[PDB]
């Protein structure tokens, strides 16, 4: 009973597509999610670094991380199969409901145990033994310290309907893969809260104000509205994803029309799950340093006060967007990986509830992402233009920094 075992990046867009259902069935947030993405994969490029001539290993490339364990030389592994192996067992790790996992993986055992078992055994203890390096790691982040963590006119409010809690505040206290600090690419400021009819704050908030009542005007029709909901991507609405997860289902999507093979797809998810999760600690630093009022609030006290947002302003301050952040970084790094004017389908949103919409090049819908802010009546226009900046600027930095790919012959 010695069948090969043949892995395939499918296998792996699977362990990702399991933890993402999951992530919306046990309600993580926005920063919290690109935390989940991004260390089982840098668990499973590690495996393939280590045995891949073409890939560097990112140890002492990202902060604290050290080298992996090597696989046993007298043993016949299948180093993608200790690869996917170390991904789900991650997942489930990061993730509350584990049998959700459990069931996913319990059932590509189950196959590979009966094709080859010996294979299976060794492969898996690898998968296995990587992984529990990689979790020793990533349990010095910082993460279970901040969950115990306490608790002008400008200063951001709780907001209707729900009055949540802001988001996260610490986020900025987590270890950053890497930053040299969370604060490293902290943007200017932006415009000082007023409603003095000639300022600059006063200005943007009229834009949004406006920008909703021409929505208004053209009716339920309007491709505006379409944007808006397309890219919402809010769990707190009262079936999402986060904006995390749909860059990674737009790298999935690129890796498939190229048909990557498994580790090209690797690379390119975890130079993008990495970028994603330094974006969040970048945007949610700024987020709580500046601590803006959203724009419904100071329309619906100083202004008119029957004006709604096209969609529900998500629980947290204000400047940058993290959908501008997180975008522009995410568009840096698969431009850098599959190039610029890549066109593709995104059909991410069809499980929910939206049609496909598509795109001449990630950095068109990275633009359409950050506008989609100003249609939906929640972000302002610097946080818009000043987060995408932030997010292009953190990803430029990422790409410049992280050596991966470096081909055996050249
Ligand atoms: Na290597």
């Amino acid at each position: 009973k010695e069948e090969p075992i043949n892995i395939t990046p499918e296998e792996l867009d699977a362990s990702i597509d399991r933890v993402t259902e999951i992530m919306i069935h046990d309600i993580f947030s926005p920063p919290v999610a690109s935390r989940i993405f991004a260390y089982p994969n840098v668990a499973a490029y590690e495996i393939v670094a280590a045995t891949n001539d073409n890939y560097n290993s990112l140890a002492g490339q990202l902060n604290g991380l050290t080298a992996i364990p090597e696989p046993d030389t007298t043993k016949t592994i299948n180093y993608e199969l200790a690869a996917v192996v170390a991904h789900m067992e991650l997942s489930k790790r990061l993730i509350f409901s584990e049998d959700r996992m459990e069931s996913l993986r319990d059932s590509l055992y189950m196959v590979w145990e009966g094709k080859n078992p010996v294979l299976f055994s060794d492969s898996k203890a690898y998968g296995l033994q990587v992984a529990d390096h990689i979790g020793e790691w990533m349990n010095k982040d910082n993460y279970a310290q901040t969950r115990t963590m306490p608790k002008d006119p400008g200063r951001w409010q709780p907001t209707p309907p729900a009055y949540m809690d802001g988001i996260e505040p610490h986020w900025n206290k987590i270890r950053p893969f890497v930053l040299d600090s969370a604060a490293q690419f902290k943007p200017v400021p932006p415009p000082a809260y007023s409603l003095e009819e000639d300022s600059a704050f006063y200005k943007e908030l009229k834009e949004v104000y406006d920008v909703r009542n021409k929505i208004t005007e053209e009716g339920d029709s309007s491709e505006e509205i379409q944007i808006a909901r397309f890219w919402d991507c809010n769990p707190y609405v009262s079936k999402k994803i986060t904006p995390g997860a749909h860059w990674m289902g737009i790298a999935k999507i690129a890796a498939r029309k190229t048909n990557s093979d498994f580790a090209k797809t690797l690379f390119a998810y975890t130079k993008a799950s990495v970028a994603m999760a330094d974006a969040f600690i970048s945007c949610w630093d700024e987020k709580y340093r500046s601590n803006l009022i959203r724009p419904e609030t100071v329309i619906n006290q100083h202004i008119d006060d029957s004006w709604k947002p096209v969609l529900q302003t998500p629980p947290f301050p204000e400047y940058t967007s993290g959908h501008s952040v997180v975008s522009g970084a995410a568009s840096v790094v698969l431009t850098e990986v599959f190039g610029d004017n890549f066109s593709f389908d995104d059909d991410t949103e069809v499980p929910y509830g939206l049609p496909i919409r598509s795109f001449k090049s990630f950095k068109q819908a990275a633009d359409e992402a950050a506008i989609s802010r100003m249609y939906g009546g929640i972000h302002y226009r610097a946080a818009i233009e000043v987060g995408v900046k932030q997010g292009r600027d953190l990803g430029t930095f990422v790409v410049n920094k992280l050596h991966m790919l470096s081909d055996k012959k050249v």
